C-alpha cells in the first residue's frame, strides 16, 4: 500500500507531515509515501530524506498531467492527500487551484480517496459538484477556516479547550520532566492522542455510562463517544446500550493501549438558534449606545481589517456559539469591534443569528473597548485579517487590553489571540521563557489557551487519513451540528417551524467548565483523587470529565491556568481546580 | 507568387499556420511563405523548418520599417497576413498595434491584399478609415470576437453546429479507424473541408434544389450555396435558377473531388429584431422575480467578470439569435447571470434587442441558477472574461450544473463551455479518454459541441486567403446578417419602419435541428438510408440536410451526441438520430 501527497509541498510541510505520520500508531511499515511537487528538484535536500525514511520517494511534475499521475501510480495508491498553502496570498485563488487538482485526480481515476485542505468554507461546498467526490466513501475535506474558528469558539465555552483539543490530535509521546513545574503535568497530558477502537463483546447491552466507568477504572482508557449503527454520539446518556460491535473513541497514551478495550425559533435542522434575518444597521451600536448597556458574559470578537481583506469566515465562529443545546437565556451575545466596511460584506451570513452586535472602531482604542465592558466578557477573541509581519497589530491589541484597569484588572481578562506566525507567541505573555526554536505546543501562552495558530491543525491531515471518524467527530464536536446539502445549496441558512422531531435534536451534549469551590462534587476537592470524582460525576449527572484546568502554581499570584488532559485515577486535586467536561441536556 | 506573414509569430503560430496551408488543396507548389518577426532570431529552431518546407523564409525586422518591407518585397507579394496575439494581455491595445501595421503596410504599397485578425469587433470598424483599405478588393479582417460568439450562438439553435462548422473549415484528411466506435463516424465526417467551385454549363436554368440533388446523387458533393451575380445565397428555394457560370460552395472530402462539379419592429436593414432602447434597470431581475417566472426554451449565458475585464462582445452572441428569419414567438429569451457592474458597460449595445434579461449573481450559486430554470433552457453558454489558469472557474461552473437535480437531471443540460486553453478540455467531461497531447478536434467534449476554444478559428487565416468567399459565407451564415457602414458609423444600431423591400429580407434560411421520431420524414428512420431521406427532405420542403447528430452509442445510457458531417448516400439511420439542416422561411 502507498499514498500520493501533492499540492503545496515545502521542506517545512513535508517534515511536518512525516513527523505526524509515524509515531505511536500501530503500524507504519505498511505505507510508502510518494510526494509529487512541481518545484525545483533540490535533489540534495531530498537525497537525505530518502536515507532516513525508506518509505519516501520524490517525483516532480503536475497533478494535472495524466502521464505524471500514471508515473506516480495514483490509481493503485491507497489515498491521495492535497496540502494547501495555508499562508497563501489569495485564499480564494488557492482553493480554486486545489479544487482543480481534485477534479484532475478524479478525472484520471474516480475511485480514489482524496483528503484535501480548504482555506475558505464557501469553497468547500464546490467539491460536491464534482461527480466522483464521495462524501460517504473515504473522500473528506479538512476546512481550515471552519475548524480554526470552531476551536476558538469552543474556548469561549471552556477556556483552554482549543489547545486541549489540539494536543489531543497531534501525535506526540510522553516526556516525563523530572523537576516539579507545570510543564510536567501539562506534558503528562500532552502525551495523549485520540484513538479509535471496537468495544469488546462483554459490554453489549450495558449503559454507556457504566461502560465508560469500567474502561476508566479497569483499563485507564477515557472513552468519549460511540458510533451507533452512520451517526456518532458524543457522551450519550445512560439509556444508550451497546449494539454488538460498536465503535468507540478513546483518549489514551499509545495506540496499543486502546487495543485492550477488546477483552420559527430554530434552523431547518433545529440544531442552531434561528432568528429573522435582520438589517445590518439595526445591529450597529454607537460608542454611547454600547457604553449605556452594561454587557457581561459575552464574547468580544475584535477584528482588524478593511474592505479588501480575506474573509475570516465569522459564520464558523458564531455557529457553535448558537447551537441549540443552550437555552436562549444561556446564549452569549457577540460583539464585533472592527471596520463597518469590512464587517458588512461578511455580515450577510450572520443576520440569522440572535444577540449579534457591531461596534465600529479599532480594537486598539480603549474608548471602544471600555464601551463594550471587556472586564465582564467570558472571552475576547483577537483576529487578524490577511505580509504576516503585519499581524504585529494582534500583539499590540493583546498587550493593550492586559494593561487596562477597569475599576478587576486588565491582566485577568479571558483573551485568545489568533497568531499567524508560531514564532510570535514569545511576545504575548511576557513572563514566560522564550526561544524561537521551541515548539508552539510547549509555550506557556499556548499551554493556557491564550494563543492559537492555524499551524496547529496541519497534524490533522495524516490523522484523518488513518481514521475517517476522527475528522467527523471533531467537526461534530466543534461546530455544534452537521445536513451539508441544505447548507451547500444555499450559503444562506434556512429557518423553519419546529417539529417534535426537530426539538428532539436539542439533546446533544455540551462543553462546559466547572469549579470545585461551588461544585456539587465540591467535597472531593481540597485533596481528593480525580478518579474518585470522575465516577461520582458520571453516575450522578452523566457528566464526562476529561480535564483539569489548573492554575500554574503549586505562595500564589498569577491567574493563568494550563490544561491537563485525561489525568489518572490517582490524581490529587486542589480547591482552585477547574473541570473540563461534557454535560447532558 | 509569394506571401508575407507578420505580426504575432510564435513557434506555435507558425507551425499551426503551415499545417493549414498545404494539405488537400489543389496546388501548394505556387506560394512561397515569408515570415517577418521582430523577436530574437533563434536561427537553430528556424533552420530545421527551412529544411522541411523549401517554401519558407524567415527575416527579422518591423512591419513599420520601409527598408524591411522592401527587403521582404511586400510590394510584389500576393498578400500579407497579420496574425494577432489571441491570448493577449490587453485586447484593445493589441488591435491598436495591428491596425498600425495595416496602416504601415498600406503606406508602403496601397494595392496589397491584407488578411488580418481582430480581437474586438468595435476596433474592426476603424479599418475602414484607412484610405487604401479595400473591403471590395481582397482586403478582409477576420474578427475573432464576432465569430467565436456567432459559432456559439449557432449552437443554441442546433447543438453541435459550432464544432461541425469548425471541422468543416480546418483543412484535415481522412483517418479510417478500423474498430467500431463513434470516433470512426465522427472522423469520416471531419475529413471534410468546404471548397469553392464553378457550376458546369449543364446546370444552367435548373432550380437549385434539383441541381443540389444531382450533385449529391451523381457526384456525392453536398452543395450548400450559390454566389448569384456580389450577394451570396445559402440554400436558395426552388425558384432560383443558375446564371451562366455560377459559383457554388461545396462540402467534399478533397479539393480535387469538387473539380468534378464541372462536367418600428426591425433594424434599418430589416435583418434583425429591433426593440426600443430600454433602460438597464427595467431588465434586471431579482432572484425572486426570476424564480417566479418559469422560463424554458431560453438561453442562459452566464459570464464571469468584474468591471475591469475585457469586453467579450456580447452583441455578437445575441445578434444571430435575433435574426429576422425567426418569428417573435420563436425567439429565444436571453438571461445573463453575472456581475451587474460588468454587464452594464457592455449593455449599451444590447438595449435594442428584445427578450433580454439580467440576473445579478454568480454562475456558481445554484440559487441564481435554479431561479432561471436551467433544466429547461435550449443552451447554457459559459464564458470567462479575461492568467488563463484563472479560467478554472468555467470548469467549476460546468461541473456544478452537471451535478444538480432539478426534479430531468443536471447531466442532461445543453451546456457549451468556452475554453481558453485547449488542454483543459480533459476536465469538463469525466468519462472520456484524456491526453494533453491529443488534438482538440479529437476530444469527446469538442466532438459533441460541449466545448469551444478561440484556438479552433486560427485555421481560417489560411483558408480565407485561398477563398475570399469562404469568409463572407461563414460571417453571413453565423451572424444572421451583413451593411457595414450603417453598422460602422455608429456602434449603436438604427431601427426603422419596415418597407415591403425590408420585410422581403426575412426570407433568409435558418439553421435547425430536427428529430426523426416526430419527423414528417420519420418513416425513413429505424433503418432507412440517409441518401433516401436527404432527397425526400429537399424536394418536399426545400430543406438541406448536411449532418446527423447521433448519440455516441450503437444497451444504452448516455445522452451525449456527436457530430457527423455530410454522410454518404448509403448511411444507416436510427430512430435516435437528429438532423442538422437549413430550413426555408
Ligand atoms: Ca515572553
Ligand atoms: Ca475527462
Amino acid at each position: 500500500k502507498h499514498i500520493v501527497v501533492c499540492g503545496h509541498i515545502t521542506l517545512e510541510s513535508v517534515s511536518n507531515f512525516l513527523k505526524d505520520f509515524l509515531h505511536k500508531d500501530r503500524d507504519d511499515v505498511n505505507v510508502e509515501i510518494v510526494f509529487l511537487h512541481n518545484i525545483s528538484p533540490n535533489l540534495e535536500l531530498e537525497a537525505l530524506f530518502k536515507r532516513h525514511f525508506t518509505q519516501v520517494e520524490f517525483y516532480q511534475g503536475s497533478v494535472l498531467n495524466p502521464h505524471d499521475l500514471a508515473r506516480v501510480k495514483i490509481e493503485s495508491a491507497d489515498a491521495c492527500l492535497i496540502l494547501a498553502n495555508k499562508y497563501c496570498a489569495d485564499p480564494d485563488a488557492e482553493d480554486a487551484s486545489n479544487i482543480m487538482r481534485v477534479i484532475s485526480i478524479k478525472n484520471y481515476h474516480p475511485k480514489i480517496r482524496i483528503i484535501t485542505q480548504m482555506l475558505q468554507y464557501h469553497n468547500k461546498a464546490h467539491l460536491l459538484n464534482i461527480p466522483s467526490w464521495n462524501w460517504k466513501e473515504g473522500d473528506d475535506a479538512i476546512c481550515l477556516a471552519e475548524l480554526k474558528a470552531g476551536f476558538i469558539a469552543q474556548s469561549c465555552l471552556a477556556q483552554g479547550l482549543s489547545t486541549m483539543l489540539a494536543n489531543l490530535f497531534s501525535m506526540r509521546s510522553y516526556i516525563k520532566i523530572e523537576e516539579d513545574t507545570w510543564q510536567k503535568y501539562y506534558l503528562e497530558g500532552v502525551a495523549n492522542e485520540m484513538y479509535t477502537e471496537y468495544l469488546s463483546s462483554a459490554f453489549v447491552g450495558l449503559s454507556f455510562p457504566t461502560v465508560c466507568e469500567l474502561c476508566y477504572v479497569k483499563l485507564k482508557l477515557l472513552l468519549i463517544a460511540i458510533e451507533y449503527k452512520k451517526r456518532i454520539l458524543i457522551n450519550p446518556g445512560n439509556h444508550v446500550k451497546m449494539q454488538e460491535g460498536t465503535l468507540g473513541f478513546f483518549i489514551a497514551s499509545d495506540a496499543k493501549e486502546v487495543k485492550r478495550a477488546f477483552f420559527k425559533r430554530y434552523d431547518s435542522t433545529g440544531m442552531f438558534h434561528w432568528c429573522p434575518s435582520k438589517e445590518i444597521e439595526k445591529v450597529i451600536l454607537t460608542r454611547s449606545e454600547a457604553s449605556m448597556t452594561v454587557l457581561s458574559g459575552h464574547v468580544v470578537v475584535c477584528i482588524f481589517g478593511d474592505v479588501t481583506s480575506a474573509l475570516v469566515g465569522l459564520r464558523n465562529l458564531v455557529m457553535p456559539l448558537r447551537a441549540s443545546n443552550f437555552h436562549y437565556h444561556e446564549l452569549k451575545p457577540i460583539v464585533f469591534v472592527g471596520s463597518l466596511d469590512y464587517l458588512r460584506r461578511e455580515w450577510e451570513t450572520l443576520h440569522n443569528f440572535p444577540k449579534v452586535f457591531i461596534l465600529p472602531g479599532t480594537p486598539l482604542s480603549r474608548a471602544d473597548l471600555r464601551a463594550v465592558n471587556i472586564n465582564l466578557c467570558d472571552m475576547c477573541v483577537i483576529l487578524s485579517a490577511n505580509a504576516s509581519l503585519q499581524d504585529k497589530e494582534c500583539i499590540l491589541a493583546s498587550l493593550n487590553i492586559k494593561s487596562m484597569q477597569f475599576d478587576t484588572t486588565g491582566s485577568n481578562i479571558p483573551i485568545i489571540t489568533e497568531l499567524v506566525n508560531d514564532s510570535n507567541v514569545q511576545f504575548l505573555d511576557q513572563d514566560d521563557d522564550d526561544d524561537p526554536d521551541t515548539e508552539l505546543y510547549l509555550t506557556q501562552p499556548f499551554a493556557c489557551g491564550t494563543a492559537f495558530a492555524v499551524s496547529v491543525l496541519d497534524s490533522l491531515m495524516s490523522a484523518t487519513y488513518f481514521n475517517d471518524n476522527i475528522l467527523t467527530l471533531i467537526r461534530t464536536l466543534v461546530t455544534g451540528g452537521a445536513l451539508e446539502a441544505l447548507l451547500a445549496e444555499e450559503n444562506a441558512l434556512r429557518g423553519g417551524y419546529s417539529t417534535p422531531q426537530t426539538l428532539a435534536n436539542r439533546d446533544r451534549c455540551r462543553v462546559a467548565q466547572l469549579a470545585l469551590y461551588d461544585g456539587p462534587f465540591a467535597d472531593l476537592g481540597d485533596g481528593g483523587c480525580y478518579g474518585d470524582l470522575f465516577c461520582k460525576a458520571l453516575k450522578t449527572y452523566n457528566m464526562l470529565c476529561f480535564g483539569i484546568y489548573r492554575l500554574r502554581d503549586a505562595p500564589s499570584q498569577c491567574t493563568k491556568r494550563y490544561v491537563i488532559t485525561n489525568p489518572p485515577y490517582e490524581f490529587e486535586m486542589v480547591p482552585t481546580d477547574l473541570i473540563f467536561c461534557l454535560m447532558q441536556f
